[PDB]
């Protein structure tokens, strides 16, 4: 039959249950009764018993908000002290650090001290504030004296290294000896530009060394030039361990390195010279592609540890820094024809160089009928189905990534397809991608809201694939996504930038909270590009960037630039995240353009070369 749940749900939330009682009979078939269940139990947890909610725990394990249920039920059983059916539902995995916390303090009152001691050590070395259950956890571990001055000291450094500072200060004034480094060390974390006062960081002992260090290091994202220097210095002064050495070059070395200051080459060189450091080896192979020293960057790609010189990118460099080396040499033709065939960026570059069509390869998985079938029977799935029918999205989204977690390879592709069969772009993107399916095409690049785009990216005179590729590496169509700082939207707009955005020229925005709807979003996404297009004469490259990280950042990467390939700028873009994203628009532009019949290199002719001269 058809079932109106919502009477029964309305009651519950703030209030009784004499409707889902009385309903509940009839609704055995229908599939959300099972969170009408939860909340009827979860009000009433308190005074329930261990074989209704063991009961409940086997037969709706599967349910997305089971795990807020066991950490409510733990706290109690805790707190009863009924310790016996608290193991035997302690789950490390669900991350709730009250529940390791408290599991810390079973394992201390019952034998385990050796585990009861090393649980509640890795709870303590945590730069943030634990929950008061850790409290009661780390006063039982100090009342055995397991909390040296060394460990308070440990983590005042890890409170100070993730500038939470109340709780470093608090750290500081429970330091029986060292109560004077602890109070240097905040104040050397707030401003480490006070270590140019050599005199006054000089006591050479280990608790010096490691605010002096921790100075260093923090004074190198800023001033990399100072840091260099009271390096030299301080070396001689203090007794550094040889790893805490290795971590100050690191931060020095990479910060320099990332200004394209060629004074990083022989630090890098010198604290890690086994390449130990995938990030240390990456940035130096990238510091001599922008310097033009291409012997060397090629002799250090075939150095490379496994799992770089696997990736697509070293393959891709070792290759080119050997062609721009010895323009003359055929020995690149080789490297080139191994790499021409992968579907990435550094595959289409390959492919550029070799002068190839790129190879896409759409080639849809052919999945078992039958695991089609057990994906779409499952109850996770149903549940997932009804809410998108009902009109619930977040819900129906919360279903489908939790069913997700523990399905395989082959149910992680048949999910995925029933997605992209309902028009339900986003999850499909997501379900197939942690199947590590990567040819469905079809599925991984769809056209939606194709008729919009097309138009708009004619207005304001644009490549239709170009506009595809944006929104698609920003949001991957879904129009909920809020960022991690508040950019919004199709087109991941910065809440910010897009009220300014509907400023210049713009036309009527209405509040960013509703900038969700995705015609909002492309006209003036389409206007900010253009701008942006304008701003660097035309070039997707820098745009791109632009779009990503604002022209500023772009034109301070382009400093004191002259006939710069394209591919080295992209390469040694100091942020990681930039990067990509250039890499990802420039290679789903390159995608889109066949999708949409208009051919589109991976860069155009006047994309090649740039500078700022
Ligand atoms: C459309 C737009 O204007 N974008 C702006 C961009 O916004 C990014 C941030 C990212 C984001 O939110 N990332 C989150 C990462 S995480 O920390 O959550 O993991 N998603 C957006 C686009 O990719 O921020 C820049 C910072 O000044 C602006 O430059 S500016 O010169 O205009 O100021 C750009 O103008």
């Amino acid at each position: 039959q058809r079932r109106l749940y919502d009477q029964a749900k309305a009651a519950l939330a703030k209030g009784n249950s004499a409707p889902y009682m009385a309903s509940r009979s009839a609704l055995r078939d229908y599939p959300l009764e099972p969170y009408l269940a939860y909340d009827e139990l979860t009000h009433r947890l308190k005074s329930a018993s261990n074989e209704e909610v063991e009961r409940f725990l086997t037969e709706h394990g599967d349910l997305p908000q089971i795990g807020w249920l066991k950490l409510r039920w733990l706290r109690l059983l805790a707190d009863r002290g009924d310790w016996k059916t608290f193991v035997n539902y302690y789950d490390p995995k669900l991350n709730f650090t009250e529940l390791d916390c408290l599991y810390g303090q079973y394992q201390l009152g019952h034998g385990q001290k050796a585990e009861g001691y090393a649980t509640s050590e890795r709870l303590w070395l945590v730069g943030k504030s634990q929950p008061a259950a850790c409290d009661t956890l780390f006063g039982l571990w100090q009342g055995e004296g397991q909390l040296t001055e060394e460990k308070v000291w440990k983590r005042l450094k890890l409170a100070a290294e993730a500038r939470n500072y109340s709780l470093a200060s608090h750290l500081a004034q429970r330091l029986p000896t060292l109560g004077n480094q602890g109070a240097l060390m905040v104040s050397v974390a707030q401003n480490p530009a006070q270590l140019s006062q050599t005199g006054r960081f000089s006591q050479r002992d280990h608790a010096t060394a490691d605010v002096v260090g921790l100075g260093l290091r923090r004074l190198a994202r800023q001033d990399p030039e100072k840091a260099l220097s009271l390096l030299d210095y301080y070396s001689s002064a203090l007794p550094f361990s040889s790893d805490e050495k290795v971590a100050i070059a690191r931060e020095i070395g990479l910060s320099l390195a990332k200004r394209f200051d060629p004074r990083a080459l022989p630090l890098m060189t010198q604290y890690d010279p086994g390449l130990r450091d995938n990030t240390v080896t990456e940035w130096r192979t990238r510091l001599l592609l922008r310097l033009g020293r291409w012997d060397e960057a090629y002799a250090l790609t075939r150095k490379l540890p496994q799992d770089l010189a696997a990736t697509s990118r070293w393959r891709y460099w070792q290759a080119r820094s050997l062609q721009l080396a010895q323009p003359n040499s055929k020995e690149p033709i080789a490297l080139y024809q191994k790499l021409a065939g992968e579907r990435d960026f550094y595959g289409f570059l390959a492919a550029d160089r070799l002068s190839v069509p790129y190879k896409l390869g759409n080639r849809p998985a052919h999945i078992d009928p039958r695991v089609l079938q057990r994906v779409r029977n499952a109850a996770s799935t149903r549940r997932a189905m009804e809410f998108f029918n009902r009109g619930e999205v977040i819900n129906a989204r919360r279903e489908w990534y939790h069913a997700a977690r523990l399905f395989d390879r082959d149910e992680l592709i048949a999910q995925a397809r029933l997605a992209y069969d309902m028009q339900w772009y986003f999850p499909a993107i997501r379900s197939i991608s942690q199947a590590q399916y990567w040819d469905d095409l079809d599925i991984r690049f769809p056209m939606a809201h194709r008729a919009t785009l097309v138009r708009e990216a004619k207005n304001r005179g644009l490549h239709s694939s170009w506009i595809f590729a944006i929104t698609r590496q920003q949001s991957a169509f879904m129009s909920d996504a809020r960022s991690g700082v508040g950019a919004t939207g199709l087109m991941q707009l910065m809440p910010g930038t897009a009220k300014e955005t509907s400023r210049k020229f713009g036309i009527p925005l209405a509040s960013t909270q509703q900038l969700i709807v995705p015609d909002v979003n492309i006209r003036l996404g389409a206007a900010y590009l253009s701008q942006v297009h304008s701003q660097f004469n035309g070039n997707r490259v820098l745009a791109s960037a632009a779009y990503n990280a604002g022209p500023g950042r772009v034109r301070q990467w382009l400093k004191d630039t002259r006939h710069l390939a394209f591919d080295v700028w992209i390469e040694t873009i100091p942020f990681d995240e930039t990067r990509q994203y250039v890499q990802n628009v420039l290679s789903y532009a390159v995608i889109y353009g066949q999708k949409l019949n208009a051919p589109q290199p991976i860069v155009d002719w006047h994309e090649r070369y740039f500078d700022d001269f």
